[PDB]
C-alpha cells in the first residue's frame, strides 16, 4: 500500500467501487418507506466489507482495528454514496435507480425530513465543486480510515496500527493532490479545493451522527450492525 504510486491508488480504488444496488418492492404494486431503506442498507452492507477490505492499507490492520473502523464509519459511507449518486438530480436523493426520492417523501417518517435536505445541500455543494469520480473515491477511503481512528487503547500494537493508518491517508493526500494537478489546477488551487474536499468531511459525519439518533432512537435488535455481525462478515476464513 504505502508503495503504490497514485496512479495505482487510483486504479485499486476504482476498481474496488461496490455495485449499486435495487430497492426490493413489487413495482407492479401500490407505493413502508423505512422498511425499504433499512433493507437496502443491510444488503450494502455486505458490499461495503467487499470494498472496504480491497482499499489498500485495510487489511493489513488487525481484525478488531478493521471491525471498530466499519463500526464508526458505516453511516458516513453510506450517505457519501447516497449524495454522489444524487448528484446529477437537482432536488432528489437516490436511494437507488428504482428509489428516488425527494424531500416531501421524507415528511412521511418524523425527525426524516431533517436529514434529507442535509444530504440534499451536499449533493448541491459536490454539484457546485463539479466533484470528479476519482476524487469521490479517495474522499470515501479515507472517511473508512479517518473516522474511527482517534477512538481506539495504546498498546504497541495500537500504536503501529494507528501510524499506518495516518502513513495511508498521507498517500491518499498525495493521490487527492495528483489528481488535481493532471487537471491542470494552480498550486494554489490545488491546496484551496483539497481543503473545500475534506471540510465537506466534517458535515457528513455531523449527518452520520444525526441519523444514527434517529437509528438508536428505534431501539431495535434489527436495527444496526452489531459489533458481533461486523465481526463475523469481516472475519472470513
Ligand atoms: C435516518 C437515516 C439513518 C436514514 N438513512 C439515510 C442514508 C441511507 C439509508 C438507507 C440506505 C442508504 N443507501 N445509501 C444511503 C442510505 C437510511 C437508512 C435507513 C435505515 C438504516 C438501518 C440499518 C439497520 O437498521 O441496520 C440505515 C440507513
Amino acid at each position: 500500500a504505502l508503495s503504490l504510486t497514485a496512479d495505482q491508488m487510483v486504479s485499486a480504488l476504482l476498481d474496488a467501487e461496490p455495485p449499486i444496488l435495487y430497492s426490493e418492492y413489487d413495482p407492479t404494486r401500490p407505493f413502508s418507506m423505512m422498511g425499504l431503506l433499512t433493507n437496502l442498507a443491510d444488503r450494502e452492507l455486505v458490499h461495503m466489507i467487499n470494498w472496504a477490505k480491497r482499499v489498500p492499507g485495510f487489511v493489513d490492520l488487525t481484525l478488531h482495528d478493521q471491525v471498530h473502523l466499519l463500526e464508526s464509519a458505516w453511516l458516513e459511507i453510506l450517505m457519501i454514496g447516497l449524495v454522489w449518486r444524487s448528484m446529477e438530480h437537482p432536488g432528489k436523493l437516490l436511494f437507488a435507480p428504482n428509489l428516488l426520492l425527494d424531500r416531501n417523501q421524507g415528511k412521511s417518517v418524523e425527525g426524516m425530513v431533517e436529514i434529507f435536505d442535509m444530504l440534499l445541500a451536499t449533493s448541491s455543494r459536490f454539484r457546485m465543486m463539479n466533484l470528479q469520480g476519482e476524487e469521490f473515491v479517495c474522499l470515501k477511503s479515507i472517511i473508512l480510515l479517518n473516522s474511527g481512528v482517534y477512538t481506539f487503547s495504546s498498546t504497541l500494537k495500537s500504536l503501529e496500527e494507528k501510524d499506518h493508518i495516518h502513513r495511508v491517508l498521507d498517500k491518499i493526500t498525495d493521490t487527492l493532490i495528483h489528481l488535481m494537478a493532471k487537471a491542470g489546477l494552480t498550486l494554489q488551487q490545488q491546496h484551496q479545493r483539497l481543503a473545500q474536499l475534506l471540510l465537506i468531511l466534517s458535515h457528513i459525519r455531523h449527518m452520520s451522527n444525526k441519523g444514527m439518533e434517529h437509528l438508536y432512537s428505534m431501539k431495535c435488535k434489527n436495527v444496526v450492525p452489531s459489533y458481533d455481525l461486523l465481526l463475523e462478515m469481516l472475519d472470513a476464513h
